[PDB]
């Protein structure tokens, strides 16, 4: 009943980026030290989780969001959101 969140955050500022399933919709708070903002994530899901890496000083996100018994891998690499390859064991 209640919303699920995922959180990640990177740097010493730092950022944060925190996705919230709400209502079949999962959706994306940003803060970059300045204040909290709406980011460009917006997915179907029940369930949500995150993790992130940088390289250098590129953030790379990857969200795992799920329906039913359904997975689907998005990727944030510096230029827009894409599916990625994840697969579940099937
Ligand atoms: O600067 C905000 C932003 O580009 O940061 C990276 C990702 O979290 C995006 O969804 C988000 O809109
Ligand atoms: O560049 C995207 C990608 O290759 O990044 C690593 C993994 O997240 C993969 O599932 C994904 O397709």
């Amino acid at each position: 009943s209640s919303v699920q969140t995922a959180a990640t955050s990177w740097g010493t500022v730092p950022s944060i980026r925190v996705y919230t399933a709400n209502n079949g919709k999962i959706t994306e708070r940003c803060w970059d030290g300045k204040g909290w903002y709406t980011g460009a994530f917006n997915e179907p899901g029940d369930n949500v989780s995150v993790t992130s890496w940088l390289v250098g000083s590129a953030i790379h996100i990857r969200v795992y969001a799920s329906t039913g018994t359904t997975t689907t891998e998005w990727c944030w690499d510096g230029n827009g959101w894409t599916k990625g390859a994840y697969t579940a064991t099937n």
